């Protein structure tokens, strides 16, 4: 394992939804033992956004996850080469969203990981939350961890609380692929919990915050 | 709340899978306040079960689950007229089942569960795991409730552990509807890890046991 | 050898819950097996009048009545005597879901009629959707896709209820088709569906139904 | 007013990745509307030699290209010249995904050509399945559903990818069409399309591409 407790992020994303394209990048750092992460974010091309900055949240690492020591950790023995993400979310009114993540040091050598993220939505309808910007946190939820041909699995039911109550669910699917050969954990859980902590009026400057901590299961 | 520390858990199940009829009923107990029983079961008509018993076993009530305090409890509340709940459970390989189960209390008056199953499966593949009887277990899980419609709902991923290793996957989508007004919960989650504790070869007498306990995610 | 005449009678008994509602439903009928028609009449037995939309139901109530051109293996039609089966699920778009299956076989006693053992589940329909509040109008045409899996048949249709004052509720079929005994297997088909209900009383206890279906091979690729 | 030549040329340009491996595509095509019938010759020219199964893609690589009949709304030829665009979903069986895009404009040197700017993801696609192993031969024929929700189109089509060997690999479109100004909105109809790669080298860096397609409205209720 390469990894010091306090470390920086640097990132940029590059999609578009319903069409719209758009670019943000994010500078942030974290806790990658104790499981916790911040990053500031910008819209810097495409802004103000059409629509709800809540589905963008989750593509902004699961280095950052506290793991304990009698569950073998993927992401923490990944590095220094780091590793890959791809994710599907599929939303209950038909909305859609894949993202796919590259992680990798930061070439000068410092403390730092570099995230290229891609991102991309269709099929929102006009009048539903998504489009009508009518979300207010996502709330906190348990990715369900397992092994499929030699690389991670994560499925986790999401759900986004709209405005005068109400979730709005979605279902995400994701693929962990370390760019190295590393030990495979047996099937356990990550309990996440993020919420935007700050944002201008049209979300073109947001902050971020993950608490995010693994475990096995009721006793 | 009519709810004793100590219950009894008499049910009767009818259904059908890929075609094929079956009988099963069950006399058990459990301790709604700890979230913990047991059941037994036996397969009156139909048996040997050419499908995995596994796929049956969820539907053998979320009464049986330790609230804490802070966390309204939609079914204790419901009874002594009681709730229904129905389910779908999408596998991965296509196959799919739908159960649904009315509880109300033994009409003599007795500490006691009575439980009307339907349970419905079509389209495992001949070659799958559940026709083919490869499964180990359930894994542990997390249900994630939320309300809408004024009633409950729970949706939870669920993993059958395949000989030799290997997951093979269930997306759950429970509907809860109690028989009279109750107080309605928050978003909340319920850990479920429920085990078949016994079986003679053919899986014609089957001894169930789950434990549950509810939370509201990761601080 | 095919035992099909170009008559033939339709007996059938359906036995269902839908969020938790019991009910039965007999049938007599009959169809014209290479025309590709049948005709159905049905009675609410038990459980009426039906807390949900009659409508979800009537895709239940047999691909041997499809006309099939001479160039596509027909499945169903050498299935017979001993018959086939069906199992389905059917994936509305609001969550709710159905699965239902059908035992096809010759009445015992020799005649020229299919029996139907059918049964039906229905669950999570929300209590204020079209469904359980009964606002369809009917099923759309559809075109169902015929493809083999594992030595059976496997169609799968996008199919979608027109609902009162305009609108579509869309329901995803996925079927699989299992003959009681070998038979000559088809390539990729398609059967054109086209189902009605043609009378009812008001409250569906009585029900009138006729479908009419064409297999083909899809668009010429020449124009 | 329709502005549609029944001779008319096609440009595009698609910029995407599929697990991560970013690739570009041009091409230069033309077709006939009204006949519904288009050609295509594609370069990849950038990412090449593409490390999943072509047939993938051209589905991405145009609904004006379908002939309508009278009695069908077209929604599509009315857009012009100002447009249209699509969004797609592609929900394969074994869990892979993708969601493309087109934005149709006419070209702005104001001669009879169509531009189409898309888009293409791809994620989740087995390591070991068809896709990634490049074990495709075609896209059987298929018929599109469309039906109108909030003012736009809806067409969902269950597509299949023959496989080396036989069998097929089942996946599931959700398409939305946009007009970009007011145009009259179709009922409930079908689009049969035949689509084929007619010519291709070894690595598929150039490609030719088929589409027939015809739209129509489902079989008669009458024999
Ligand atoms: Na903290
Ligand atoms: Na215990």
């Amino acid at each position: 394992s390469v990894i010091t407790s306090e470390m920086k992020i640097e990132l940029r994303m590059e999609g578009a939804v319903n069409g719209h394209k758009f670019v943000i990048t994010g500078k942030g750092s974290g806790q990658p033992f104790e499981g916790i992460q911040n990053v500031d974010l910008t819209v810097i091309e495409g802004g103000p956004l059409p629509f709800a900055f809540d589905i963008l949240t989750t593509a902004f690492n699961r280095v950052f996850v506290e793991y304990p020591e009698e569950i073998v950790d993927y992401f923490k023995q990944s590095f220094p080469e780091g590793y890959s993400w791809e994710r599907s979310m599929s939303y209950e009114d038909g909305g859609i969203c894949l993202a796919t993540n590259n992680i990798t040091m930061k070439k000068d050598g410092s403390n730092c990981f570099v995230n290229e993220i891609r991102f991309d939505g269709v099929n929102f309808p006009a009048n539903g939350p998504v489009m009508q910007r009518k979300t207010v946190k996502w709330e906190p939820s348990t990715e369900k961890m397992y092994v499929r041909d030699g690389v991670l699995k994560g499925d986790v039911n999401m759900a986004l609380l709209l405005q005068g109550g109400g979730h709005y669910r979605c279902d995400f699917r994701t693929t962990y692929k370390a760019k190295k050969v590393v030990q495979l954990p047996d099937y356990h859980f990550v309990d996440h919990s993020m919420e935007i902590t700050s944002h201008d009026k049209d979300y073109n400057k947001v902050k971020l915050y993950e608490h995010a901590k693994a475990h096995s299961g009721l006793p």
